[PDB]
RNA sequence: GAGUAGUUCAGUGGUAGAACACCACCUUGCCAAGGUGGGGGUCGCGGGUUCGAAUCCCGUCUCGGGCGAAAGCCC
RNA sequence: GGGUGCGAUGAGAAGAAGAGUAUUAAGGAUUUACUAUGAUUAGCGACUCUAGGAUAGUGAAAGCUAGAGGAUAGUAACCUUAAGAAGGCACUUCGAGCACCC
């Protein structure tokens, strides 16, 4: 859901960033990309359902890159909203 | 002429030097830098000369080049 | 403006380390190691001693190997005092630029 991503009020991107914002309950959707190591998106969507927050995984993080302005991709993206 | 420490170069008859690299400690999450120490070389290989050969001689191996009809020879 | 490289799998900055460590002095201790050097005189060549080596010549004493032990300095290693730094990854906040080139 892209649609959501290039949108939105609020986003931090980057997995750090968005353990970061989920280490205080104040981000409301939280984004991750497939084609990403599970390494670290283990930890982040872990932590993300155990909040009890919505997760919407999407194909490609070039593509989640492109969708935050970003130019080398992400891994992970929450909206903060 | 080219072949010498792991690499790069010195060493022009006295058992192989420097630099860098490597190991150990300093020392620690981890490396770099650094400071002490330390280990390492059929000197292409084999005979001879000599008390002693990386050095001279002979045979021989590989590479670059020169001479020669070639064998050889020279660098 | 142009050509690359890296970058949210974290650019960059600060912090935290590194650390009271390196380094700089004054003493202290005077045992360790390392380095340099060893009168005259022959000899290319000498810190001394033992054991093998090998040994032509020179010398009171030879070059190798293995030990052990020495003076003269120069160093590091250990205490006390006063000062006292430094790069990167990783870590910790901020989170997107940085680097080489014409
Ligand atoms: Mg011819
Ligand atoms: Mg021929
Ligand atoms: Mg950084
Ligand atoms: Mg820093
Ligand atoms: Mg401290
Ligand atoms: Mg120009």
């Amino acid at each position: 859901s892209y649609d959501k991503v290039s949108q939105a009020k609020s986003i931090i991107i980057g997995t750090k960033q968005t353990v970061k914002a989920l280490k205080r309950g104040s981000v409301k959707e939280v984004v991750v990309a497939k084609d990403a190591d599970p390494i670290l998106t283990s930890s982040v969507v872990s932590l993300a359902e155990d909040q009890g927050i919505s997760v919407s995984m999407v194909e490609s993080m070039k593509k989640l890159g492109k969708a935050c302005g970003i130019e080398v991709g992400a891994a992970a993206v929450a909206i903060i909203l």
